């Protein structure tokens, strides 16, 4: 039997954050800790929420120390602020980095045996639910608002570790493209192909079943249809991307992903490479490696990505699916090689071993050897 | 902005009730009240749950007084049992009738100013969440396990009233076809076409949007694909039906239905007509009425029900959707006319006023008049 964890409540559309003050009053919460980053404060995205809270007379404090690929140190800093704030709930404003930091703070506040942070890795044996979290994404992006995962960087051990825990699921998600419009086009592109990686890896993962298949192929269709338009600055395409990224999460949270995520995590740990850019570069290479273990699923992918599949045999449709991803990466200006974003040739053996050991790698439909991964890194390295 | 309420936790597949004892221990609950009907106790369906609970040492009491189209009296009697039981949670075992009774008991128990039951009608102004509900459907299905609605019969006033409350959402749904195999074929047929009615009405409802459209069209594809096989007693078809009826609820709970539900409720109240039979008989007649107000949606319906729409103009595709529902109804042995199920011609004026005043009617893509509804009851009445 298959489990699904989802948000009990989610609001979708431009103006969705408009529902937040009423959700807070109905729940009877007294004071928020807002978990975010300095950029979101600096650009006025956090004010879009706090101005509404002030108008409704709701108490809040703020922690804005979150950095990309958030570290054990960032979690402990935000824990200290939460525990000294007297807040009874959390509001996560931002991408994967603040949302994952917020999940770690909420879990530890109600489960103090785990306050060292690294002991949360894997299926966290938590006794108690998280401090309640209201989750507000600002990237079109990670679906952290709907997943049971969070990823923290262990700086001492040079590794990203995955914490999987139904106790961390947000009580409410607010998916509001008004919070996302300020993303630079390069960030829309990187978070957009991250969402596409989620959708494609989830579609072909080993745990895949009828319900996740239906969410994944819809997510692929929405994202492939909208990403070029959203990068270009189309307001409607931005609204489509906000939904697409979420629908992908509803699936992959519950069944898993594969080798793209497994290979992208070590790049994050070694070089602080943005998650989206690493995923985007690796995706078409990993799809080519997986092609023969995906049944007819690349023909569905090719179709929803606008390839004419009427005539094509399955082998041509598989190759056309991979070429559709190459062409999308080109079109939204993702760098084509790992060397371009600060990877070292010398590191690939260590990267390959960290990828083989990464939990995400287990979901890959083709059994990955150390030797295959080494070769996959070399292929994405350069011409 | 559009809201979605869903189950936070759901288990799917034959054996899913296997997960119940672990879920209870992790939540720390001390004592269940099981809400069910005498048929489900007698047939050994409730024993599929209680034998696992007895083996794990989990305490339970039972209220088995639920009747089809549950009444104010069934709610008040169940409430009395829950209060005297010392139970701290509810397990709903059955179709829409016990699941709707269980929602009512759980709400009133934590919001005792509603113990009259009548005052719950509409958007219930409840301050507290329901007593925690674990929901186990035995039909395929009303999707009551994942909706925020419950329907009670007021005997004194000869009317079914709809209670809509996010506070009533079950904490866990267990969707296990092993709990549904014992349905007689005629019960599989009627609850199956009720699920189809949910999916088709939800697909074309005024409030419809991108996410509910994706859920509803997948539900129609699954249900139209499986129902004949399930009624005929195919094991896999039964498992597909369990999933399809649920996916239908994920959508229609959040956006609404239409005139089929509006015209079915008064038949329930006047004659105690089974909900699924009334919907099955009315569905194709209301689809024919609505056809011009559904854009290209009947082409999608016709395609996923196995009609070859490639050549067809829109008028042939719309007719093809209607005829495919008439054909499914005949194939699974649903009676074609309301006269066959105990409706009286004399009552049609009173039924039509009840239907026009029903909350579900407001969702219909075509604005219904009293005269249009009278004409629709006559058309479904006889040859
Ligand atoms: N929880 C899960 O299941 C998953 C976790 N992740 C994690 O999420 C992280 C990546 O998160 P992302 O959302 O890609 O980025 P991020 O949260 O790391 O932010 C990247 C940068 O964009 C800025 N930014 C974000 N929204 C902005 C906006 N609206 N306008 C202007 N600037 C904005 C941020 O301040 C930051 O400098 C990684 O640590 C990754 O491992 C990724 C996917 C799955
Ligand atoms: N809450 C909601 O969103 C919705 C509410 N409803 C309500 O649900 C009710 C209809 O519920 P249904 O599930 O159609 O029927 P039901 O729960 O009224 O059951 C009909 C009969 O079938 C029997 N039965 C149930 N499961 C069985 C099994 N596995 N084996 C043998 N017999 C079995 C029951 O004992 C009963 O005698 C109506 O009151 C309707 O208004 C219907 C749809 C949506
Ligand atoms: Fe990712
Ligand atoms: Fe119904």
């Amino acid at each position: 039997a298959n489990r699904m964890i989802l948000n009990e409540t989610a609001w979708f559309g431009r103006g969705a954050v408009g529902a937040l003050t009423d959700e807070v009053k109905r729940r009877g919460y007294q004071k928020a800790l807002i978990v975010t980053d300095k950029t979101l404060v600096q650009c006025g995205v956090v004010a879009k929420v706090t101005d509404k809270m002030d108008a409704a007379g709701l108490a809040w404090a703020i922690y804005d120390g979150v950095v990309p690929n958030p570290t054990i140190t960032v979690v402990k800093e935000g824990l200290g602020v939460f525990q000294n704030s007297g807040a009874d709930y959390l509001i996560a404003i931002g991408g994967g980095s603040p949302q994952d930091t917020c999940k770690a703070i909420g879990i530890i506040s109600n489960n103090p045996e785990f306050a060292d942070v690294r002991s949360l890795e894997g299926l966290s044996p938590t006794n108690k639910p998280s401090v309640p979290i209201l989750a507000i994404p600002t990237t079109a992006g990670t679906a952290a608002e709907v997943t049971i995962n969070y990823v923290i960087t262990d700086e001492e051990k040079r590794r990203k570790f995955v914490c999987v825990d139904p106790h961390d699921i947000p009580q409410v998600a607010f998916i509001d493209a008004d919070m996302m419009d300020g993303m630079p086009p390069a960030l829309k592109a990187a978070t957009g192909v991250d969402a596409l990686t989620h959708a494609i890896e989830g579609y072909i993962t080993r745990g895949a079943w009828a319900l996740t298949d239906a969410l994944h192929i819809k997510a692929i269709e929405i994202i492939a249809g909208a990403l070029r338009g959203s990068v270009a600055g189309d307001k409607d395409a931005g609204e489509e991307m906000a939904l697409g990224q979420y629908v992908a999460g509803m699936g992959f949270s519950n069944v898993g992903v594969g080798l793209v995520h497994g290979m992208a995590h070590p790049l994050g740990a070694f070089y602080n490479t943005p998650h989206g850019v690493a995923n985007a570069i690796l995706l078409p290479h990993v799809m080519r490696y997986n092609a023969d273990f995906t049944g007819e699923k690349y023909r569905d992918i090719a179709r929803v990505m606008g390839v004419k599949v009427e005539g094509m045999g399955l082998e041509e449709a598989r190759n056309a699916a991979v070429e559709a991803v190459f062409a999308l990466n080109r079109d939204v200006g993702i760098p084509p090689h790992l060397r371009d974003v600060g990877v070292r040739k010398e590191d690939i053996p260590a990267l390959a071993q960290a990828a083989l050991d990464d939990v995400c790698t287990g979901g890959n439909p083709r059994e990955a050897t150390l030797e295959d991964i080494v070769e996959l890194y070399h292929t994405a390295w350069t011409s």
